[PDB]
RNA sequence: GGGGUAUCGCCAAGCGGUAAGGCACCGGAUUCUGAUUCCGGCAUUCCGAGGUUCGAAUCCUCGUACCCCAGCCA
């Protein structure tokens, strides 16, 4: 339970209310993001607890920054994470009609009128956060004229920033937001919905109860900034002819440690190709760590535990990455591939090459095995091998014996270096009779697999305190490497997400796999104790 | 000037009757993954100071710290 529920549970207590009416209203000008997924399951878990109802409601107010590209891809991401919305997808642009209405209407009760100070002078004349604001010389004029030039503005007669239609309210009240908001603004520009109808905007202050109300939404929910503006959504309500009243109610936004949730930021990354795109694997977007091997239930857990109050919070990454190991190690089928690979022979071995039962979960026997072939000529990862080590060490040191996963006790007899100090294959003896272990691939039938080593994207907890976040990157965010996988990985599926053994949970990137080279994001790394 | 918020390293419960829980961390058992599992250890004290009470993180002062607002953005 949280603050919000309580609520609710006390207006359906009261009466207040007989069905809880909620809604997740994203402006399409982005790829969603982690935050937004707090506020997906914030808004649409409500609902289906209450047996109640979830709208989507595209918040399309303003044209030059939104585009198709994202009303489909956020449809697609609250899909993903397991949420419907309730009855059709809304836009804001729906109610581009009724919110002219409703404007007339208050210009006819003198609530409101066409100023004409530029945009530079209407914040000269709002005041300071110390100082009153002062009222434009434009802010008596006749209903009638109201009327007249609101409707020169609908039909384009004047230029952009000429003119706006603004709420006469308190120019001197201490919340800034009251001194005569802006509701309409002139955008000569194509709408993605409504095309050129319209090159009269709507404000978002306006919009967003209008539409609410229009809704029949119980109760709005969204972040801390929006307190304040709460008084602006009563006074539209409280001065036109609407039958109901939601109430809204804000919460904290979620910030993670070590990203930038700014969409105005995540988008220069993309548009300075810093990262290949919205859904990139270094995104904190819900496609990018989509892409990463993340899964919609890791996500709804971390909603679960990151709780919801008013408090302002920056949640470490450790809690993100827990969720995320949490539901892989239960059900991620266990497989071998080796990321940096020198060669270890085994000069014993008598045959072509066996092959041996391997688990495909440890600790859960339902899952099955699978067939792997062993030989003499095998794989290991280079950080296996150490010529000298202390007890701690549990790996394979130049003196002694090792089990290789699910095949032999093997032992190191002797290395043989590279010329420039640095080995090139290890030669070992076997115990033919033994079924501090290591992970290894049979040379003869390893998969050539790319494998991209993910990492957080920024160098500093809070890119975004940063005078350029874009000068802390982390040059080390992405390391591509050359591995081999056992051949089985040949039928990897995108976004299934496999644990390799003694290294991290991977899963194949559709977007670069092909047959023959694969490539594997690395999605999480094991606790490395 | 106005609107908000203070409980463990990070998050969070607590609603006058004696500080939950999760992540991270530190042990120690068990493991063919330095993983997983188990077991245990994690706030005599709740931003500070003063007052009410039998009893205060909860109530009442009076301070202090931080966040948010001066887009014709949302
Ligand atoms: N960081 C965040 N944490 C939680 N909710 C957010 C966050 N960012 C945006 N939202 C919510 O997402 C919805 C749409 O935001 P927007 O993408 O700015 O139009 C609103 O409820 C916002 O309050």
């Amino acid at each position: 339970t949280n603050f919000i529920r309580q609520i609710i549970d006390e207006d359906l207590a009261s009466g207040k209310h007989t069905t809880v009416h909620t809604r997740f209203p994203p402006e399409p000008n982005g790829y969603l993001h982690i935050g937004h997924a707090k506020s997906i399951c914030l808004n649409f878990g409500i609902a289906q607890d209450y047996k109640g109802q979830c709208n989507l409601r595209f918040d399309d107010t303003n044209p030059v920054k939104e585009d198709i590209e994202y009303v489909e891809s956020i449809k697609n991401d609250v899909e993903w994470l397991g949420f419907h919305w309730s009855g059709n997808v809304r836009y804001s642009s729906d109610y581009f009609d009724q919110l002219h209405a409703y404007a007339i209407e208050l210009i006819n009760k003198g609530l409101a009128y066409v100023d004409e100070l530029t945009p530079e002078q209407i914040r000269e004349y709002r005041g300071t956060l110390t100082q009153p604001g002062k009222n434009s010389p434009y802010r008596d004029r006749s209903v009638e004229e109201n009327l007249a030039l609101f409707e020169k503005m609908r039909a384009g007669g004047f230029e952009e920033g000429k003119a706006c239609l603004r709420a006469k309210i308190d120019m001197a009240s201490p919340f800034i937001v009251m001194r005569d908001p802006v509701l309409y603004r002139i955008k000569f520009a194509e709408h993605h919905q409504t095309g050129n109808k319209w090159c009269i905007y709507p404000m978002y202050d306006f919009t967003h109860c209008i539409s609410d109300a229009l809704e029949g939404i119980t109760h709005s929910l969204c972040t801390l900034e929006f307190q304040d503006n709460r008084r602006l959504y009563d006074w539209v309500l409280d001065n036109i002819t609407i039958p109901v009243h939601p109430r809204q109610y804000e919460f904290s936004r979620l910030n993670l440690e070590y990203t930038v949730m700014s969409k105005r930021k995540l988008n220069l990354l993309v548009t300075d190709k810093h990262v290949e795109g919205w859904d990139d694997p270094r995104m904190p977007t819900i496609s990018g760590l989509r892409r990463r091997g993340y899964t919609a239930a890791s996500i709804r857990e971390f909603c679960k535990r990151i709780g919801v109050t008013k408090q302002d919070n920056t949640i470490e990454m450790a809690s993100l990455e827990s969720c995320i190991r949490e539901d892989l190690n239960e059900n991620a089928p266990r497989a071998m591939a080796v990321i940096d690979p020198v060669k270890l022979v085994i000069e014993n071995y008598q045959g072509e090459g066996e092959m041996v039962t391997m688990p495909n979960h440890p600790n859960k026997p339902e899952m099955g095995s699978r067939q792997v072939p062993f030989s003499g000529e095998i794989w290991i990862d280079r950080a296996d091998f150490r010529e000298e080590a202390n007890k701690q060490y549990k790996r394979l040191v130049l003196g002694k014996e090792v089990r290789l996963r699910n095949a032999y006790v093997i032992k190191a007899e002797r290395v043989e270096k590279d010329a420039e100090g640095n080995i090139t294959t290890i030669f070992c003896t076997y115990d033919a009779d033994t079924l501090g272990v290591i992970h290894w691939v049979s040379a003869a039938h390893a998969l050539p697999v790319e494998i991209r080593l993910y990492d957080r994207l920024f160098s500093v907890p809070n890119p975004g305190a940063a005078d350029d976040f874009l000068s802390v990157i982390n040059p080390e965010s992405l390391v591509i490497k050359q591995g081999f996988a056992e051949p089985s990985l040949k039928d990897a599926v995108a976004g299934k997400a496999f644990q390799f053994e003694r290294e991290g949970y991977f899963c194949l990137d559709s977007r670069h796999s092909t047959a023959e080279k694969p490539v594997f994001n690395r999605t999480v790394g094991l606790r490395d104790t």
